């Protein structure tokens, strides 16, 4: 029932997306003068690095908003696929797989601790 233990969880989880060749693609944020129409599709980016330095500062409140993000990279790169057959795309359903197996008990876990708390 420890309604922090979720941040260090978070922690492991990103080292180990981090060492996964399935993330190069979002580690950083999206080069613009690779991609000079992105900003004409894609209205808020996110990257790996950003959740990190987000967690590390402690502008998280729980692991409920740093999920938020986590997915809003997988769906920022499937609004910007030309196919859903492109290479990067499908690094980004294998590493959004890999995610939601593991990031489950952590959402479970937190939520079993506030109810607990407010019992
Ligand atoms: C082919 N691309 C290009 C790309 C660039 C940046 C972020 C996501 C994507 N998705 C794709 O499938």
């Amino acid at each position: 029932y420890d309604i922090q233990a979720w941040k260090k969880q978070c922690e492991e989880l990103l080292n180990l997306i981090f060492q996964c060749e399935d993330s190069e693609p979002f580690r950083q944020p999206v080069d613009l003068l690779e991609y000079p129409d992105y900003r004409d599709i894609i209205d808020t980016p996110m990257d790996f690095a950003t959740v990190r330095e987000t967690l590390e500062a402690g502008n998280y409140e729980s692991p409920m908003e740093l999920c938020k993000d986590v997915r809003l990279i997988f769906s920022n790169s499937k609004a910007y696929t030309p196919s859903k057959r492109s290479r990067i795309y499908s690094m980004s359903l294998r590493l959004s797989a890999f995610f939601e197996e593991h990031i489950s008990s952590v959402l479970s876990d937190y939520k079993s601790a506030l109810r607990f708390h407010k019992r």
